[PDB]
């Protein structure tokens, strides 16, 4: 019972978190094995923003500038190398906290828990979606480039996300773990534009699914509709075209509470068009889309 | 930049996680020291839940009846007590990853994070308040018992709640872990009401503050009111009244961003009054009550 914004177990995360130091930068890393990644503007100064030359800069450093503070404890820089927009730190030790652990580069609309680090040391840990734009609206102060974004798949932590900066209009923007920005975004203090955002339809369906399951009905209609019928409604609520790879996925929720994908898709297009008249789902008064399918099925099932 | 309903990192408590099971019942245990806490409905098949006598029901119990397995090893249980509605089972090892801690009870109005787990393994982590009537709002499903709430002040957790029961209108009920229910409630397979719920002023008041904080103003007018004419709208919607103790500490943000808390309460009786107009406050269509002044301080500024 309860539908909950749930964010992965941090702990095996949390093990992972060191601080960073280049100069009188400092920001967080993550110390798999023996690596540390960060984000390659840890060796800019603030003037050096403006208009970096990230290789020119990375030449005047040497091992022994980079200082990586787990906790307490000093850990020694054997080798430095510069891959996309992150720095690979090798240390002579390894991370004897190395959870289980992929790199992937998630697709947007998906959703992933933010484990929020200062000096190192967690704040705090929330989920939330990578945007159809590539941003992300999260939680983040200045100290908080470095802190990662991640899925976990039983033991397995899959690291998607490094913070690295805020936009001009408040949202966020980092990279994948092999330092590949997501979106159309440079490492850079110049105004930079995000596309237009658009809703996750599939993952608002997937939500509404969640509240049937959770005994929210007062939503569902008796119409039906056509991909091609609710695909002109989600266009003209600046919603993402529903596709038969976002049916198939939505397919075990359809299956739990019998109402047909496109049953579902006809009470979205009923609440696109005349809104909640001062109601709620699942305590919300607006459309959520930060819940995949998968997540819906997970989180109402129990997945440990 | 941004506000998120973020919750503690978890790590400190996912170290404690066991699992009970005694008999065919099988729930999480809190392994602190060499004690593991429970819900004391543990000892109980499915029918003695209707109307359990459990001093009767313990009594029936041994120390070797009581299996509790921390991960994939077993602990070996020497005593066994009840406190109130917790068993807590006297183990001969003492958890090597107790973290620094406090057993604390929590006001209404407070918040907390929660760590949702099943046969004592994690599957998440989001942040909730006690509701004004002792309930929570939680996602919880079968097997979800034992699971705690805590609060972390540095590297000191501080465990509040656990979780014990489903009431029949999909709402959650436990308690401290002395075992004192909070509510009314009582450990029997019986329809219990919970009070009349108000939504928690204070934290609505501090959670305008955020969205000031964050940039979100449109809802920030040209009027001022007294306690006493906000106290008569807040009674007229069912909110909690407010005091110069809820004034008090909203200080902090009130001298953060020059609103005095008189004027942010004339904003939030016109948004009582007139609704939101369709439009959105740090993402929400309606007003949020589960972030305390101390919550909206520690996120806007990067306490870890
Ligand atoms: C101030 C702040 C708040 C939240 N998140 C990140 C930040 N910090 C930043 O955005 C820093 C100053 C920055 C400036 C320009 C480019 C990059 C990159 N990549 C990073
Ligand atoms: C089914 C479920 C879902 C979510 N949370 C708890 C639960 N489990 C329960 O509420 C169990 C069956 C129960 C029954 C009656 C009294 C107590 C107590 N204390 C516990």
């Amino acid at each position: 019972s309860g539908f909950r914004k749930m964010a992965f177990p941090s702990g095996k995360v949390e093990g992972c978190m060191v601080q960073v130091t280049c100069g009188t930068t400092t920001l967080n890393g993550l110390w798999l094995d023996d690596v540390v990644y960060c984000p390659r503007h840890v060796i800019c100064t603030s003037e050096d923003m403006l208009n970096p030359n990230y290789e020119d800069l990375l030449i005047r450093k040497s091992n022994h500038n980079f200082l990586v503070q787990a906790g307490n404890v000093q850990l020694r820089v054997i080798g430095h190398s510069m891959q996309n927009c992150v720095l690979k730190l090798k240390v002579d030790t390894a991370n004897p906290k190395t959870p289980k652990y992929k790199f992937v580069r998630i697709q947007p609309g998906q959703t992933f828990s933010v484990l929020a680090c200062y000096n190192g040391s967690p704040s705090g840990v929330y989920q939330c979606a990578m945007r159809p734009n590539f941003t992300i609206k999260g939680s983040f102060l200045n100290g908080s480039c470095g802190s990662v974004g991640f899925n976990i798949d039983y033991d397995c932590v899959s690291f998607c996300y490094m913070h690295h900066m805020e936009l001009p209009t408040g949202v966020h923007a980092g990279t994948d773990l092999e330092g590949n920005f997501y979106g159309p975004f440079v490492d850079r203090q110049t105004a930079q534009a995000a596309g237009t955002d658009t809703t996750i339809t599939v993952n608002v369906l997937a939500w509404l699914y969640a509240a049937v399951i959770n005994g929210d009905r007062w939503f569902l209609n008796r119409f039906t509709t056509t991909l091609n019928d609710f695909n002109l409604v989600a266009m003209k609520y600046n919603y993402e075209p529903l596709t038969q790879d976002h049916v198939d996925i939505l397919g075990p929720l359809s299956a739990q509470t019998g109402i047909a994908v496109l049953d579902m898709c006809a009470s979205l297009k009923e609440l696109l068009q005349n809104g909640m008249n001062g109601r709620t789902i699942l305590g919300s008064a607006l459309l959520e889309d930060e819940f995949t399918p998968f997540d819906v099925v997970r989180q109402c099932s129990g997945v440990t």
